[PDB]
């Protein structure tokens, strides 16, 4: 014969990839540019109930 | 008459050319520009199994 490690034999080593594929976060439109406590900001912040 | 060395006579010497025309190999789209490691390559290569 001739030595064969075959495919499904328990002696056939397998290696796992350490690095993960990820689903990139969906880019959020309302970033820090808009939400601002100043008047000239699309989404104003009310700071009344933060410390009270 | 006149000595005619006709087209089909065995004495009609030919001369084969040294230069050999060659088909140009198909250009490959997936050069090293795409095939690269890391996340940002269209066709990434897993380097885990290269040495182990």
């Amino acid at each position: 014969s001739s030595t064969v490690i075959a495919f499904g034999d328990p002696k056939a080593q397998k290696k796992w990839s350490s690095e993960l594929a990820v689903d990139i976060r969906k880019k959020s439109y309302f970033e820090s540019r808009f939400i601002g406590t100043s008047e000239n900001a699309v989404i104003q912040r009310k700071t009344e109930v933060e410390s009270d």
